[PDB]
């Protein structure tokens, strides 16, 4: 036993490709390369694999934008494969569909969306700075450890008026449920998180202020007051929603800058380039991949799906297609149209992505301007991970601080 679960009966044998969201085959060669085996031209553009409990697979943008804006056949309330997952996942509002999202979805918009973001944008600039500053005489650093991880949690912290010195407690409890050992069942790790924020939620509904929790757990939902179960739920994915999907991101960007010399020089000699650079990283090193569950038997591009099926929708693989993108492996910063759905699409599109581009956005700059010459630590094989939110294991950097300069 591979761990392949038996085929159903009502998936026929030509539509069956056995790849695993979790150890895909290709790994070492990069995780958008090993994802983009799917769309080669003998695979269709849905496919079920028996790995995880068994799952659809939709390859092509075309598929995957159809599928996420079908709310009313391909529901949320079971978005992550294996099933059990899925179904213990309770976060307002990934876990919602529309109607009832939306009520959610607006108020969530009222602590990460545009004006909030405008706002941001100095402690933003300030976090970066004094977070480059304390490496660049180093020569050397742990991008991941020592600049992905910390930056996104103290923005979030920073959003929720949460005291700096919960950080190292916060990132144990996010680093539990997002990166499992297998030591601890998905609802064990989601409870540890919860047992953390309901304290806070019922501080904060006795004595409200102006930060993001206090907003949320005294919002109106529906014309009547939010629970206090539903503004955990909602603080438990603005706290995690922003961390490892930011986290991962930056650590692709920097390895793809770190490995190309002359794309670190665009940047650094056009720096008015810096937004439409983190565009076409966005769609190179797109990185995640969850999905839907069928609400009743129905044909979809000619395959017959049955209720309670789960269908991974790879939000990665639209922009990754050649169909949407010319030579996608291709990075151009200078790419016309860059079409993909790193955000998501549909009714759950990304509410932070206003946020993720200043944070990607300012790091750029911020970073090229005070170390523009940096390289992969010589002999380091940068390993990555695959899952609902692909990533780098580390990645460690070099320079020489002869080169830099504190600003
Ligand atoms: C590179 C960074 C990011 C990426 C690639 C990303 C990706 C996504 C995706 C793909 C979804 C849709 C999931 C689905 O349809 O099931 C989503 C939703 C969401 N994201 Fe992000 N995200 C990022 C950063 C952030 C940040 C910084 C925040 C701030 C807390 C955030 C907050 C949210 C929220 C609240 C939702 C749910 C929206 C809803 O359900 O209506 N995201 N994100
Ligand atoms: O629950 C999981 C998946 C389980 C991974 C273990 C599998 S099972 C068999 C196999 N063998 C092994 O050794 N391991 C594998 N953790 C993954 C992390 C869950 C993250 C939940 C929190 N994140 C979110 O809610 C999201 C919601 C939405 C917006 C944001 C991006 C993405 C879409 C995730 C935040
Ligand atoms: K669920």
């Amino acid at each position: 036993n591979a761990n392949l679960a038996p085929l159903p009966p009502h998936v026929p044998e030509h539509l069956v490709f056995d790849f695993d969201m979790y150890n895909p085959s290709n790994l070492s060669a990069g995780v958008q390369e090993a994802w983009a085996v799917l769309q080669e031209s003998n695979v269709p553009d849905l496919v079920w694999t028996r790995c995880n409990g068994g799952h659809w697979i939709a390859t092509r943008g075309q598929l995957i934008r159809e599928a996420y804006e079908d709310y009313r056949h391909f529901s949320s309330e079971c978005p992550f494969i294996p099933r059990e997952a899925g179904e213990a996942y309770d976060f307002i509002p990934t876990s919602m569909d529309p109607p009832e999202q939306r009520q959610f979805r607006a108020l969530a918009n009222q602590v990460v969306g545009m004006p909030v973001v405008d706002k941001l944008e100095n402690r933003i600039q300030e976090l970066a700075c004094s977070l480059i500053e304390s490496l660049r005489p180093q020569g050397q650093c742990n991008f991941t450890e020592d600049y992905a991880e910390p930056f996104p949690i103290r923005i979030f912290m920073l959003l929720a008026g949460l005291p700096e010195e919960d950080i190292p407690h916060l990132k144990y409890l996010t680093d539990q449920m997002t990166r499992p050992d297998g030591s601890m069942t998905f609802a064990e790790a989601k409870e540890a998180l919860y047992d953390y924020l309901i304290p806070i939620i019922e501080q904060r509904r006795q004595k409200p202020g102006t930060d993001a929790i206090s907003i949320v757990a005294n919002g109106q939902v529906n014309g009547r007051p939010i629970t206090s179960d539903e503004a955990k739920r909602m603080c438990g994915l603005l706290l995690v929603g922003g961390l490892d999907t930011v986290v991962n991101f930056l650590s692709f960007s920097m390895e793809f800058l770190a490995k190309s010399p002359e794309h670190r020089q665009e940047l650094i000699e056009r720096p008015e380039r810096i937004p439409a650079a983190c565009e076409e990283l966005l769609r190179r090193f797109s990185l995640v991949a969850d999905g839907r569950i069928l609400t009743s038997d129905y044909e979809f591009h000619g395959v017959q799906l049955k209720k309670g099926d789960q269908i991974l929708l790879p939000q990665m693989l639209s922009g990754l297609d050649e169909r949407e993108n010319a030579a996608p492996m291709h990075v151009d910063f200078s790419r016309q149209k860059v079409s993909h759905t790193t955000f998501g699409h549909g009714s759950h599109l990304c509410l932070g992505q206003h946020l993720a581009r200043r944070e990607i956005i300012v790091t750029l700059k911020e970073w090229l301007t005070r170390i523009p010459d940096f390289s992969i630590a010589p002999g380091a094989q940068i390993q990555h991970k695959s899952g609902i939110v692909s990533g780098v294991q580390a990645l460690p950097l070099v320079w020489d601080p002869a080169t830099t300069k504190a600003v």
